[PDB]
């Protein structure tokens, strides 16, 4: 345990340039002149993010496996001399962190598992002073990561465990990392949540989605998470919409969090077309035949 | 157990285009008009290889995570209808392989573990007909992958077992798999089962002691040695301060000197040290056993 690390989970902005502007707002405001790391999902993201941050005036350097040894030592020296402020790295990192004053490690995408997020965020605050660990959570990142870690052993479970972390809005972050491996003095984003919480019933929200999928399989169709959301919100190809299913009066990112809820509790299940995720009826959809069964998710009152 | 797959390991050409030409000669040699998969280590590997294969007349398609739905379906559609012959893919694959006639699976780079290689090479021969799984093994691939798997709990040990599979030239390929899985009839469907040679047991203990001199001297010179620098010092090349007086460069080929160091690494006479994606070789946990003048290190070599 590292008591000097403040764990925080933010909602990933759906627009790419809105996301980067928010990062630049943090790099220039809160972290002016402080070294940090930005972890990414692939090598292209690390390069794509580095380009944007550099255009906005941030001294950033990409770091992935396909870097030549000459360019790695370059980023090493410059970042260790604080001449480069942030290394926009990939998972090709971690073990060679002789930097004690890492003040923030932002996650442009969620980690493949909680053990990985502990290691990657663990690069922050090695000097035992205060440091922040931001984790930007996006619905789509669940599926571009799942198809890659599904072939690993228990890898899909290790990702849904990472999803539960980002979904949780009340339990302490350090408890959400500790008991996966089985004294946070208000040092995370959920402990400082003074607000109260309600348990919301979203059972018919689940039965409506099963209507959309049963009809889809009767139409010889497979629904990606976007197609399911679009049909839910009364958009997309009209034949996939179910007559009687009302588009909820909630934000899109709130409907994403509900589908990810049904996924990790296995009311829905993932099916693949190799790097393409399709949502299907899950093993726990059976329990919805009891007219009294109910599904709950914690909201803010 | 897939008894219709011929597993074989080949040495990876250190020259880039020489490797591609070898692959092209195989795609247009016995795999003409046959669908296959080329597995790579990263996204850029798949794109760089896809370009080189295309410019030589091969219908190839890159595939990784940072594609797009419009581009993924296009690859699925083209490649499932035999319009594309090979998909140059990263580990971003899986159960989408409803194609049952994959006839050859080539790994442009070594896998990260034995599970991944049994899973990635398992994309071939789904229709139970004969299919080939050719694994090219390169010394430098150990350290492109090791940086990404050290933080994955037991990723280093799982990669070193994948290296052991590549270093083996006697044990049956299906045997080497099964013992990893704790499982319990190859029918001469692997390269080592089809070998007709006898194998010499060679003592390389002094080769280990010689390298340990090179590493002990590099520490007193305030120097960390990459695997390349360790070999170049061994071969009497590179920086002159880093070669040790009396350590003679062996009369073995370069790739034979890599296999010896790879043996010492996976047997923990040497160990890895990182500067995050830059791997350094250092004295390992078992080099202390070399105080015993009777302790010997051996390696099976061809006769
Ligand atoms: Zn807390
Ligand atoms: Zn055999």
């Amino acid at each position: 345990n590292r008591p000097n690390l403040y764990y925080e989970v933010r909602q990933k902005p759906s627009n790419t340039e809105d996301f980067i502007e928010d990062i630049v707002k943090l790099i220039n405001g809160r972290y002016k002149g402080q070294s940090g790391i930005i972890y990414c999902f692939s090598q292209k993201d690390s390069e794509q993010v580095t380009v944007s941050l550099q255009n906005l005036g941030i001294h950033a350097g990409a770091y992935h496996a396909n870097l030549e040894p000459e360019d790695k030592t370059t980023v090493h020296r410059k970042w260790s001399a604080n001449e480069i402020q942030v290394v926009v790295a990939t998972v090709a990192f971690g073990m060679g962190i002789d930097k004690p004053d890492v003040r923030f490690v932002i996650h442009h995408s969620m980690s493949k598992s909680m053990e990985n997020y502990y290691q990657e965020s663990g690069r922050a605050g090695r000097d035992d002073m205060k440091a922040d660990c931001i984790l930007y959570y996006g619905f789509g990142d669940i599926f571009r990561i799942s198809s890659m870690v599904v072939m690993e052993n228990v890898g899909q479970q290790k990702l849904y465990e990472m999803v539960s972390y980002c979904q949780n809005i009340s339990k302490c972050r350090r408890v959400l990392m500790a008991q996966h491996f089985d004294a946070c003095n208000k040092m995370c984003d959920n402990c400082c949540k003074d607000s109260a919480f309600e348990r919301k019933n979203i059972t018919e929200y689940c039965r409506d989605l099963i209507k959309i999928l049963k009809q889809a399989e009767e139409l010889n169709e497979k629904l990606t998470p976007l197609k399911l959301i679009d049909s839910w919100m009364g958009k997309g190809a009209a034949k996939l919409r179910v007559a009687g299913v009302v588009a909820p009066t909630l934000p899109r990112e709130d409907l994403e969090k509900i589908i990810a809820h049904f996924l990790i509790q296995q009311y829905l299940k993932e099916d693949y077309s190799a790097a393409i995720s399709y949502l299907k009826i899950g093993p726990k959809a059976n329990l919805l035949n009891n007219e009294a069964h109910a599904i709950t998710m914690q909201v803010t009152k």
